[PDB]
């Protein structure tokens, strides 16, 4: 098959990963199955090499370079995971990621296969980027705590257990951008940040519509506070970062996805 990689191709990709992930960001990006150790399901399939190359370039273009463009290299490094693993999967139906620890920080595993439509922005965000931005935001919060007043905004409406039994139409009027944002304040602020960065305008507005007269002002207040936090603590303009991410994810088909160098 025209899908198996030679040793030369794999060493060329290793070289590219050293130069584009390890050196600038201290991220270990792993695609070789022999170096990955995890639990598995009957969905496990061999990790597709040329698809791993495409994803390494898409991930760098749409997250790592976006963060660099708006916040600088130091910001990007401050919330980066330590390890990214790609593992092959037969479909998207058993979930598309897991999270763990490695070398003292975050490990992100992405499950992939050619069921992926790489240029479909809604699907890439749904499977991968939304959760990623959420976790990066959480690392930011650990290093520089967010304002304690955020927690008061929706005090009384959190469900730390049982969050999953409330749908969007129920939680939005209470000022929660997703059901999961309604669990605990620390998840709420990570969700506001991740939704704001990844939702196209129409999707964000739809949440505001479902929020109605009660919830809109609550979401507005949370978002203003997040914007202010990203500005004061990280010198990042969050609206600009949202726009830069959108510009970049629309540029995917302009990337040179069929070659390593």
């Amino acid at each position: 098959s025209i899908f198996d990689a030679s040793e030369k191709e794999k060493s060329e990709f290793d070289r590219w990963l050293l130069e584009n992930y390890v050196n600038p960001y201290n991220i270990d990006f792993k695609y070789r199955m022999e170096h990955i150790e995890s639990d598995y399901t009957h969905n496990l399939v061999p990790t597709d090499f040329w698809l791993s190359v495409k994803l390494a370039k898409i991930v760098k273009h749409c997250w790592l370079e976006a963060y660099d463009e708006v916040g600088g290299l130091d910001f990007t490094r401050a919330c980066a995971p330590k390890v990214i693993h790609l593992i092959g999967s037969a479909s998207w139906d058993k979930g598309t990621y897991t999270l763990g620890t490695a070398e003292g920080g975050l490990k992100v595993t992405l499950y992939m296969g050619n069921w992926l439509d790489l240029t479909n922005v809604d699907r890439m965000n749904e499977y991968y980027f939304k959760v990623m931005h959420h976790e990066f935001a959480h690392i930011l919060h650990q290093k520089k705590n967010y304002p304690v007043d955020y927690d008061k905004i929706s005090a009384g409406n959190y469900t730390p257990t049982g969050w999953q039994n409330r749908k969007l139409a129920e939680v939005a009027p209470l000022g929660f951008v997703t059901p999961y944002a309604g669990s605990k304040p620390s998840e709420d602020i990570a969700e506001v940040t991740a939704c704001f960065l990844t939702y196209p305008e129409a999707q964000w507005e739809n949440v505001m519509t479902l929020a109605g007269e009660k919830g809109k002002p609550i979401i507005d207040q949370k978002l203003a506070m997040v914007k202010k936090y990203m500005k004061d603590s990280w010198q990042v303009d969050l609206d600009l970062l949202r726009k830069v991410i959108a510009r970049r994810t629309n540029e995917i088909s302009e990337l040179d996805l069929d070659h390593i160098y």
